[PDB]
């Protein structure tokens, strides 16, 4: 249950100093509690003859104990808070790291960022107030004790009868209010279903109109509603003085008390003040107990969004299953793809894709049936189940990961503004490790220089609020100058979604043109001339690879194919 | 200010025996509260040589002394709700009774129905909760009472200081938690804008796709988050601290309690126990204060809607300036209606309608161009600002509101359901002065008796859940029965909006014709053999009364007149 927390815990351990600090505070404010009785039971001192000595001081007895009391309480709250912050931020740094290299599934399947973040968030959030309870609930059981001890100190039998008495009741008391609160909503719903009925039927103007009469009928209405509302009231009354049952509970302890004082043996004892304290205490441990009920509620609480929060924390794991190579030539071939939407059946099924080393080739076929399901394939958001999809004279997972996502780019809607620097934005990886020349070079090759950098700061401009001073044509602009920038060995990028019908369409499709050279990928491209150059093609058909062939057979048969793939049908 | 709250009290001087209960209940509390203190006293009384007699009835005594305060508490309680229900339902008979015979502008105007429903209930509750912190406030000020009196049996002089020294600290403490708390948001304010803006900024898979290195980022982002956090916590720690300042000054108190103990004068008094149960009411005077400091609060938050409600109340009251005319002939004339939508121009000016006595007449033009607000004038939503509006040989006030309300109906989408029996629903006005036997004619002339009648019960059918028995067709015809069956001496409808799209057209068709006989009425008909066999026609356009003439030429016409009333344009 509490495995992530103590996971937590053993990396708070490092904050060891921090938790002794706050245990410290809280039995230092569990001492001052104490306290309070124990100087309340020397003010009787002073009423006793001659005490004169210890009268003045206790004017600043008091006032320094309640001076300690509030530093102590200050000092625990303070570094209980500032554990829970920390916790908050060492969790949030865990999830997040888990949240890096995730799965699929997460975003593919559910709704993973916006949804999960605030669950993470309200569970933090949660968890924090938990400990909190917690914090509160170490406060308690110092407090008891305290309680316990000074029971010791004063008459262990007595103390063991008190205890005996006590605690059984109170538990009593416990159940008692949970069913009179039961008892008091199912009274209140029962007036208030009447209640919302004679609320929700006041309108009928029109009947005024005509007869206006409905004025007993009205006061019949709320003659039965308040028939309901009379009975909740007398149900709260009576949940009011429930209580009291707790008040006789004390009662009877007090009659233990007063059997004990029957006994001539409290009598030579003769607690006096000292049992004006030990009555005193037992109060202030009520508080101590009836706060402490609230943890388990709250705690409770907490958990049912924390154990789904630990659950995602351990979710299945990417599991990196890979070799490390540098680099490799262009040689990818990956065979009998046989994959689907997750938890269904195969639809992509053996969707081979052999190419020759070093080339680059494209694929046209039908818009849909799965075009980015195969692009995310491509981007290894799944496997080929089967086929030997081997990469650079090795397997497709004998492979760095990090020259995967090196190599790993698009130009689709898929792209991520990030609201920051345009230096920042232009070298999307390794940026701190990017010269300044080459950042005004591609800023040159951004094919909007001289409008998406028409902005302050130029080749600093740093997005605004949500790009408060940038907008669609100049966005898509800079986002495909930070991909063209990259030199990675393969961007391979799924552009079927290619317009022209953005700002410097002939200028971004000359410079997509111009990069499309020495640059092995499979891009469905938008531009005539750019589909006519192509070097090899395949006719895939329902969303798979179907056919294939020679390019230029395909595109001086201008018939069906053409068609399909021009026109989009 | 609390003009309409003394109006309910004189209204609950009926209510005087409740209220002096209410009074006597929360006085008995307060005697309880003060008794506390009172036996406390006693306590030390039973450590005082030989004093055990009262030793074993001090148990009894503290167990019944809490049984009689749970039965005052109980008590007062009670019939403090109680009296606030009464209060409820007796402003609400107000509300209502103010809403009967309420002014257009109300709901043509402004969303009075729902809203101002729902913003009655929010002020009743509101005012109720007000009433009780009032009654909190009346007990605390019952407290206050006994902390007076107990400290003028102890010690005059000495109270005189007391509460010389008292009150002024504890304004001061209310300010400076009103401070504190000020600051408190202005600091959470201050981190938690930063801690949106990270709980904002998770998204972007892409980027860890490509590059995935912002886990520093997130590590300073989180690191400043964390500096604001602490401050918030110091500001919070700072402000549980304040209390102490507060128990400072219940230490100048004591302070002052111990240079009273330094004046011989105390020691010769010897207060001792005394001294302990002064300080110990003391105490119990602080929680009185504390509670009534809200009284304000919340006395204000209810105000906000109390003022307005009262002000609904006393709304400008529709002045029913008018004769007792018992019925007329039908010799019905309104002269130069000079009126348009209020608070603006005039439009529909001099509308002038003048009709012979006893002969039924119909009106065509524009659908538009204010058509309902002239029905409206009709059901004298508004009057004529000019002309003389004669009716049965005198002034169009000059006529019984009864006779006008009786003559009163209307055949169009003003259609009101009443979720009622469907005998209750077919004798709109005087329904307990109706026969059965006419219930029954009536029920034939529905035009659906074999289907609207074919439910549960029959001619008792009780509308369902919101008419879940009942269609709209269904629904329509028993409305049009319910219209039809009034024997007014004239049922004028303005039924422009008549349409044959609903069932049994034909059938319905066919009664409204026959109850059109003997019935001076002004209706736009969409019947073609109706229209053709109207009596006297007038040419309206733009939304008045434009031309008139023979119906006979404007039926022969057939031209752009006939196109534009029978298509609509």
């Amino acid at each position: 249950d509490f495995k992530v927390y103590l996971r937590l815990i053993s990396y708070l351990k490092p904050y060891w100093g921090v938790a002794l600090l706050v245990l410290i505070g809280f039995g230092m404010n569990s001492a001052t509690e104490v306290s309070v009785a124990k100087l309340i039971k020397f003010i009787i001192d002073a009423i006793q003859n001659a005490s004169r000595a210890d009268l003045d001081w206790f004017p600043l007895l008091i006032i320094l104990l309640v001076f300690f009391r509030g530093l102590g309480l200050f000092m625990g709250g303070y570094y209980t808070a500032v554990i829970s912050r920390s916790l908050v931020f060492s969790i949030r740094q865990e999830v997040y790291a888990k949240l890096l290299r995730l799965p699929a599934q997460y975003y593919l399947d559910n709704s993973s960022g916006h949804i999960t973040a605030k669950i993470m968030y309200n569970v933090e959030q949660l968890t924090a107030a938990s400990s909190e309870s917690l914090k509160t609930i170490v406060r308690d059981g110092m407090i008891t004790l305290g309680l316990l001890g000074y029971l010791f100190y004063t008459n262990w039998r007595l103390t063991i009868c008190i205890m005996v008495f006590l605690p059984i009741i109170g538990i009593l008391v416990r159940k008692a209010s949970k069913r009179m609160r039961k008892l008091s909503m199912q009274v209140q719903d029962t007036m208030g279903d009447v209640n919302h009925v004679v609320q929700e039927s006041i309108n009928g103007n029109a009947v005024v109109k005509s007869f206006a009469g409905e004025e007993s009928e009205q006061e019949r209405f709320y003659k039965s509603s308040e028939e309901n509302l009379k009975r909740g009231l007398k149900m709260v009354i009576v949940q009011n003085l429930n209580s009291p049952v707790v008040q006789v509970v004390m009662a009877c302890a007090m009659a233990l008390i007063v059997w004990l004082a029957l006994r001539p043996q409290i009598l030579g004892n003769t607690t006096a003040g000292e049992f004006v304290a030990y009555i005193t205490a037992a109060g202030l441990l009520s508080k101590p107990v009836k706060n402490l009920t609230d943890v388990n509620e709250k705690l409770q609480r907490g958990l049912a969004a924390a154990h789904s929060v630990f659950e995602l924390l351990d979710l299945p794991e990417e599991q990196n299953s890979g070799e490390l190579k540098p680099q490799l030539q262009g040689a990818i071939r990956f065979d009998h793809v046989v994959l689907n939407y997750a938890d269904g059946t195969q639809a992509i099924k053996d969707f081979s894709l052999d190419i020759r080393p070093g080339e680059t080739v494209a694929l046209v076929g039908r818009s849909g049936a799965g075009k980015t399901s195969l692009v995310n394939m491509l981007v290894r958001f799944q496997e080929v189940s089967s086929g030997q999809i081997y990469l650079d004279d090795l397997p497709i997972r004998d492979i760095e990961l990090s020259s995967l996502r090196t190599q790993i780019a698009m130009v689709n809607q898929q792209v991520v503004l990030f609201n920051r620097t345009v230096r920042e934005n232009i070298a999307y990886g390794q940026l701190h490790n990017a010269s300044d020349e080459d950042v005004i070079a591609a800023a040159k090759a951004a094919y909007a220089h001289d409008f998406i950098m028409n902005l302050p700061n130029g080749y600093d401009t740093v997005l605004g609020a949500q790009g408060l001073n940038l907008s669609g044509g100049q966005r898509q602009r800079i986002a495909i100058a930070r991909a063209i920038l990259k030199n990675a060995p393969i961007l391979i990028l799924d552009e079927a979604t290619s317009a022209l019908d953005n700002e410097s369409e002939h200028f971004i499709q000359q410079a997509f043109d111009e990069a499309m050279q020495d640059r092995t990928t499979i891009v469905i491209a938008h531009r005539l001339s750019t589909i006519e150059n192509a070097d090899r093609i395949v006719v895939m058909d329902r969303g798979q690879i179907v056919e294939q062939g020679t390019h230029q057979e395909l595109l001086a048969k201008h018939g069906a194919y053409y068609q399909l793939h021009q026109r989009n049908f």
